[PDB]
C-alpha cells in the first residue's frame, strides 16, 4: 500500500520502470541493489553538476537545451571495492542511454559492448564509452519533443594512461599496449584552465575551445570520447533527471 521511497525517488522508478506489503516501486527499487539518494538542489555538488551540465553543452548542439529537474547519488554496492583505485586521470564523465536501459544499468554496472559485435565493428573498440561534453552523451538518450525527459550517468573513470587517437578504430583496444584506455580526440573540449575537484574526480567544467586537433587522414570527432575495457574502472556516483527543450 504506503510506498517508503522519498518522492523523488518515487517519480524516478516510474520512469525507468513498469498483493505483496510492498509497494510494487518498492519492489522494483530494491531489485536494482542500487542505492539512489536525492541531493538538494542548494547543495555545492548540485550547483557543481548542474554547471557541469550548462558548460560542457556543445555550441554546435544548438537544436535543445537542457533543465537539471533532480539529481541523485548512486552508490553500486561492490563499486567501490573493485574500482581501480591505483590509476591516475580519474575523471568525471557523462554517460547517455536509451531510456529502456537505465533498469539494466543501475542493476548490473555499466557493461563492455556485448561480444557479439556488428559486423563492422565498435567505433573504438569493445569497451564502455563516455564523454566530456553532456550534450555529447545527451544525444545518446534518443530523447523527442514527446519523451523530454532523459537520464544522464555521472561516473568516476580511472583513465591511467590514454591512447590518444585521431579517428575511429575497432582495434583501439588492441592498440593499447599497456595504456589503460582509449581517448578518441576531438576539435573542441573543455581545458584544463577551468577544471575543478569534486571527491577525487577531475570534473572537467566548460566552457569548450578548439584544441587544434586535425585528422590528416579523414574525419575527425568534434568532441573527445573516453573508453575503458575493463568495469572496474568505472564507478557510477550521480544520476541527474534531465528535461529536452527542443527549439522552435
Ligand atoms: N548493464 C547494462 N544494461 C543495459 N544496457 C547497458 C548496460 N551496460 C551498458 N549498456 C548500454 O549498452 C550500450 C552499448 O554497449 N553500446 C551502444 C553504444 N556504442 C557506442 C557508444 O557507446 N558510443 C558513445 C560514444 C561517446 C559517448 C557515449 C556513447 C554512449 N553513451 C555515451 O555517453 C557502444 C555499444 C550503451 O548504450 C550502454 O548504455
Amino acid at each position: 500500500p504506503e510506498s517508503q521511497l522519498d518522492l523523488r525517488v518515487q517519480e524516478l522508478i516510474k520512469l525507468i520502470c513498469n498483493q505483496s506489503p510492498e509497494h510494487p516501486l518498492d519492489q522494483h527499487y530494491r531489485n536494482l541493489h542500487c542505492a539512489l539518494r536525492p541531493l538538494d538542489h542548494e547543495s555545492y555538488e548540485f550547483k557543481v553538476i548542474s554547471q557541469y551540465l550548462q558548460s560542457t553543452h556543445a555550441p554546435t548542439h544548438s537544436d535543445y537545451t537542457m533543465t537539471l529537474l533532480d539529481l541523485f547519488e548512486v552508490e553500486k554496492d561492490g563499486e567501490k571495492e573493485a574500482f581501480r583505485e591505483d590509476l591516475h586521470n580519474r575523471m568525471l564523465l557523462w554517460h547517455g542511454s536509451r531510456m529502456s536501459n537505465w533498469v539494466g544499468i543501475l542493476s548490473h554496472g555499466l557493461r563492455i559492448a556485448p561480444p557479439e559485435a556488428p559486423i563492422t565493428g565498435y567505433m573504438f573498440g569493445k569497451g564502455i564509452y563516455f564523454a566530456d561534453m553532456s550534450s555529447k552523451s545527451a544525444n545518446y538518450c534518443f530523447a523527442s519533443r514527446l519523451k523530454n525527459t532523459g537520464l544522464l550517468l555521472l561516473s568516476e573513470v580511472a583513465l591511467g594512461q590514454c591512447n590518444e587517437l585521431l579517428e575511429a578504430n575497432p582495434k583501439a583496444e588492441g592498440l593499447l599496449q599497456g595504456k589503460h584506455s582509449t581517448k578518441g580526440l576531438g576539435k573542441m573540449a573543455p581545458s584544463s584552465a577551468h577544471f575543478v575537484t569534486l571527491n577525487g574526480s577531475t570534473v572537467p567544467l566548460g566552457p569548450a575551445s578548439d584544441t587544434g586537433i586535425l585528422n590528416p587522414d579523414g574525419y575527425t570527432l568534434n568532441y573527445n570520447e573516453y573508453i575503458v575495457y575493463n568495469p572496474n574502472q568505472v564507478r557510477m556516483r550521480y544520476l541527474l533527471k534531465v528535461q529536452f527543450n527542443f527549439l522552435q
